[PDB]
Parts: C-alpha cells; structure tokens; sequence
C-alpha cells in the first residue's frame, strides 16, 4: 500500500522525494522526472532555497496533464527564524508563492528552536553561537494551527521533536489539531525505536529523512560511517538482486514509516522508487535494527545550548 492515513483523514505517500541539496538547476528536473515515474509527494523547505524550481516543475506537470493537484502531497516546513506568531503567515505564504501552490498538504515545525528575527538563516553571535529568540513551542504551533484554519495547510505537524517536546503539543490546554506527523532522523544507525514507538502510539505518522545517510550533506568526514558503503547491507541487497538504496528505502517502509530519499539524479530517481516488489526478511530486519549507533547526520553543534535543543533527552 502506498500511502498512510493521516489524523486529518488525508493519505500521505510512504515515498517521497527529498529536495535538500538539490540545486535549483537540476531539482526542476528531478521533479519532473520524479513525478513521471510515480512519486507523488515532495518534501521541500525555505532554508533549501530552491522551492521556486520545485514549484516550476509541479505547475509545468500538471499542466503537461501528468497529473492533478489533489494526487500531489507537497510538505514544506517554517524554518527557525520564523516562529514569533506575527511571522509564521508569512513565512507559508512565501513557500505557498515560491512552489506556485494554494495550499500546502503538509507543513511541519523545522526545528523546535526559534533563532532570532532576521535575514541570516543561522545567525550566529561573535563566537558563533547561534543566536536564539524568546519564543515558544507553544505558541509556534498555536500559530501553526491558524494556517490550517485559514486554508493555507491541510495538515500540521513537527520535525526533530523529541517525545517531551512533543508531548507538550499533545497535552496542551486548548490544542485545536493534534501533529499529524513527525520527521526525524532515520536509518540503520539511528534506528529512533522509542521515539518511534512513542510517536505511533499516539497515532503520530513518523517520517524518516537522510535514510540512505546524507552523504552529500556538506559537514562529512571521511571517517565517518558511510551507509551506502556498508558491505554488510551490500550483502543483504545483493541476496535479494536489489541496491543498498533499495534496501535502505525499504527498511522503514516495513516499519510502517514514510520515507523520503533524495536525488537529482534520473537514475537513481527511477531506481529509488522501485521499492514496491520486494520485501525484506524478518532477519534482514532485525538485522539492519542491530546496526543502530545512535550517528546523527543532522545536529549542528552550535545550537546546543538552545533551551529547546532537542538532542540532550535519551528519545
Ligand atoms: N526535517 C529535516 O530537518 C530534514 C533534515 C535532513 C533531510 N531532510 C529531508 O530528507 C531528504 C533526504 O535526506 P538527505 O537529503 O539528507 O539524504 P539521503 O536521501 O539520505 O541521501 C541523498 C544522497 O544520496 C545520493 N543517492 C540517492 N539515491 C542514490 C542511489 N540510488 N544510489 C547511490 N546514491 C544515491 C544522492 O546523490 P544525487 O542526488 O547526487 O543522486 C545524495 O548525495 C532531504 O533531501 C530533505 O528533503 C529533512
Ligand atoms: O534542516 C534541514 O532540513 C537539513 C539541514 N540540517 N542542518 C544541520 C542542522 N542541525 C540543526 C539543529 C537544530 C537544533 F534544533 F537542534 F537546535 C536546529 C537547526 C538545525 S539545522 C543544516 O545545517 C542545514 C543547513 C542548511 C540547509 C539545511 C540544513
């Protein structure tokens, strides 16, 4: 099955394309290429910088008569430096113009951190500490929430949430939607079980990002642990004539997850998505579980000290 019920009644896609990274001058295509082999949801954000040419690629698709708005699952989310109040219809607004769209499927929370007001995306102070502003979890969703009313967004939700974080949202005193969904880091070496678990018995979609690893992401070292490379999972897809992409975008699908893998490149793309005629064992994931290190591709040191960073918590 290829999407997932979501608390709002809406199916979300289990497969997605991912966008961060993706020059402008290829993610038109990616897009295009994308949708033309059967991806129906893109994740996309501010901060990647390139939603004007994500946004080419749609309206050029559904002009073409590839496709229908209502088949689409377009998910963008408030990046940081938004989330006094006064500054999150904005923010949507400007996605909402950038990716030519009325509305949104999904919008989710970036981070739970607010950085101070302005131009810079990562302002940081003299010694580079990112410069944090006086808002709220609370009131950031509060402001989330009036997207929704006004029909800008169908659905709300969170990203790098830990469960306290979370919880919060869940339990406060006149909440008007639930999340809908949290994305989190995801992948053999950070397997998320309790904040997984946590997030499904609440009846919280979880969505994995970087599952093949990142490896494009810009602050890698090489001694760092290279998914894509590992022989061990190599091994499990060669035994089942499939890539260790395959494999690691099978994974969380077969632990009821939504993943969302990038590319710009139209191989890989077609590749990627071959993903719905093959399953992977019970010991194959077991396996893949058993390689957990609790490695973090995304988790910038220098906003550590914010009082809302999420990774100090266990989950
Ligand atoms: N919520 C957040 O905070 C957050 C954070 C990080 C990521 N995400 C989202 O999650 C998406 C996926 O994560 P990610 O971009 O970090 O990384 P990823 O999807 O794990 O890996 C993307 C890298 O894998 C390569 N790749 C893709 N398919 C491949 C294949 N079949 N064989 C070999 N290499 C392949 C890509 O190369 P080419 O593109 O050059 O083909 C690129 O270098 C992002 O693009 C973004 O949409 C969200
Ligand atoms: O954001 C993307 O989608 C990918 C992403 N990740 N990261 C690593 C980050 N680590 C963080 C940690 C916190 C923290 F909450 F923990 F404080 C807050 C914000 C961030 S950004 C980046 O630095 C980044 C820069 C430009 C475009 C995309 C990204």
């Amino acid at each position: 099955a290829s999407r997932i019920l979501l608390n709002n009644g809406a199916k979300m896609p289990i497969l997605g394309l991912g966008t961060w990274k993706s020059p402008p001058g290829q993610v038109t295509e990616a897009v295009k290429v994308a949708i033309d082999v059967g991806y129906r949801h893109i994740d996309c954000a501010h901060i990647y910088q390139n939603e004007n040419e994500v946004g080419v690629a749609i309206q050029e698709k559904l002009r073409e008569q590839v496709v229908k708005r209502e088949e689409l699952f377009i998910v963008s989310k408030l990046w940081c430096t938004y989330h006094e109040k006064g500054l999150v219809k904005g923010a949507c607004q400007k996605t909402l113009s950038d990716l030519k769209l009325d509305y949104l499927d999904l919008y989710l929370i970036h981070w739970p951190t607010g950085f101070k007001p302005g131009k810079e995306f990562f302002p940081l102070d003299e010694s580079g500490n990112v410069v944090p502003s006086d808002t709220n979890i609370l009131d950031t969703w509060a402001a989330m929430e009036e997207l929704v009313d006004e029909g800008l967004v169908k659905a709300i939700g969170i990203s790098n949430f830990n469960h306290l974080q979370v919880e919060m949202i869940l339990n406060k005193p006149g909440l008007k939607y639930k999340p809908a969904v949290n994305q989190i880091e995801c992948h053999p070496y950070l397997t998320q079980e309790k904040l997984i678990q946590y997030c499904q018995s609440k009846g919280i979609v979880v969505t994995a990002y970087s599952p093949l690893g990142s490896p494009d992401r810009p602050w890698a070292k090489p001694e760092d642990p290279s998914l894509l490379e590992d022989p061990r999972i190599k091994a499990i897809a060669a035994k089942h004539n499939k890539t260790t992409a395959q494999v690691l975008i099978r994974f969380p699908m077969q632990r009821n997850l939504v993943v969302i893998p990038k590319s710009v490149t139209p191989e890989r793309i077609a590749e990627n998505f071959k993903v719905f005629d093959f399953e992977l064992s019970s010991q194959d994931m077991t396996t893949l579980l058993s390689y957990n290190r609790n490695w973090r591709v995304c988790a910038l040191l220098s906003c550590t000290s914010h009082k809302d960073y999420p990774f100090h918590e266990e989950f």
